[PDB]
């Protein structure tokens, strides 16, 4: 299990560098991230969140651990002005959920774990989740779209949950 960085570790603010080639290390690392992500549990994780500042995103929206998905050097374009609200979470802001307003349909341009490009169009949960993980790659957290009260309540409450994750190891 890779340790997940926790708000407000300033390392979450690092802008990810692009993957140069998909090496066997990038493959192992991506498998490390699926396991971390599935253990939390959670549906999405950026390499930024396990302190590896490269454009690698791991995802699985399925009610099982059965529909894994990889985005390396992603580019996401909104396809419209329409935004949909969604109640977002984050393994790097553990416990806390609020409603964020993001574009509803987006185009995803990325590379897979075999080094092949793909272009997909996304709505619903998928459009929410890549935009959230993209932000991680640009050092942005879903807490940046909430008010500073909501933010500071998250700061103090994550320190609380983190110290307790440690006291459970004891
Ligand atoms: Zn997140």
């Amino acid at each position: 299990l890779l340790p997940i960085l926790s708000f407000p570790d300033p390392r979450l603010r690092t802008i990810a560098k692009p993957v140069e080639e998909v090496t066997d290390e990038i493959r192992q690392l991506a498998a490390d991230m699926f396991e971390t992500m599935y253990a939390a549990p959670g549906i999405g994780l950026a390499a930024s969140q396990v302190d590896r500042h490269i454009q690698l995103i791991v995802m699985d929206l399925s009610e099982s651990k059965d529909e894994p998905m990889v985005f390396i050097n992603p580019k996401v374009t909104p396809l419209t002005e329409e935004t949909q609200p969604y109640e977002e979470g984050c393994l790097s802001v553990p416990q806390i959920y609020d409603k964020v307003d993001r574009p509803s349909r987006v185009k995803i341009e990325a590379i897979n774990l075999e080094g092949q490009a793909f272009e997909i169009e996304a709505d619903g949960l998928l459009a929410v989740c890549i935009q959230h993980e993209m932000d991680h790659l640009n050092g942005k957290l879903f807490v940046d779209y909430l008010s500073p009260l909501k933010r500071q309540r998250a700061r103090e409450k994550v320190e609380k949950i983190v110290r307790q994750r440690e006291r459970e190891k004891v």
